[PDB]
């Protein structure tokens, strides 16, 4: 094919939905979302994605489109951009001051409203897409945190995300098998939770606790 048709758009949306589902943040309860990294962004991406999937299969089935059909590829693309920018920020913006994640998050948030807004024009969609990518490039040049700084919300939420990730992985591998690995990771989780609750935890102390959690999951795995 040449142009992106509905079925390709759909398939892109479904690929984003599957990517989002693999993220730990996507599997925490709604009440935890504010306490993991981009947790609320990741829920809004899923909601937007489900919205777009419904409209697109509504279109494939031959009903009336809730949005201009010609904007569909741009809507999906703005989703795809928002997903990939969230994924990037997740990996690359770890040490940034809080303003980075706040500014990025707000940009993602505006874009997702535009993505589903039936009144969003092509120009408006492209504006949104450019704001997301540009915002990311800006905030990526923000100042880092020193290892010695007190851990900020983002940083604390990074530990909680790793804690959550470990819990999930624990419940999928070490459980009902590696009975003594389960106990080793639960000790690690217990200790990680403590660092997470302590209000004097420093940035370096979160970076190490995160290192400590995945080392111990692997270690538990290694020993069967």
């Amino acid at each position: 094919h040449a142009q992106v048709d509905a079925e390709q758009a759909l398939a892109q949306v479904n690929a984003r939905i599957a990517e989002l589902h693999k993220m730990p943040q996507a599997q925490v309860p709604a009440s935890e979302a504010p306490k993991v990294n981009y947790g609320e962004e990741i829920r809004k991406l899923l909601d937007t994605a489900f919205e777009l999937r419904t409209a697109i299969e509504s279109i494939i089935a031959g009903k009336v489109p809730p949005v201009d059909l010609s904007t569909i590829p741009a809507r999906v693309d703005l989703l795809t951009t928002s997903v990939k920018t969230i994924q990037q920020a997740n990996h690359n913006l770890v040490n940034k001051v809080e303003a980075a994640h706040v500014e990025l998050g707000f940009s993602i948030t505006r874009a997702l409203i535009r993505t589903i807004n039936p009144t969003s024009t092509a120009a408006q969609l492209a504006e949104s897409k450019a704001d997301v990518l540009s915002t990311y490039a800006k905030v990526a040049a923000y100042r880092d945190l020193k290892p010695t700084d007190a851990a900020t919300v983002y940083v604390k939420n990074r530990l909680n995300t790793k804690i959550w990730q470990t819990r999930i992985n624990r419940d999928k591998y070490l459980l009902g098998k590696n009975a003594e690995g389960y106990k080793a990771i639960n000790k690690a989780l217990t200790h990680a939770t403590g660092v997470w609750f302590n209000p004097a935890t420093t940035v370096k102390q979160v970076d190490d606790e995160v290192k400590a959690l995945d080392l111990a999951f692997q270690a538990a795995l290694d020993r069967r």
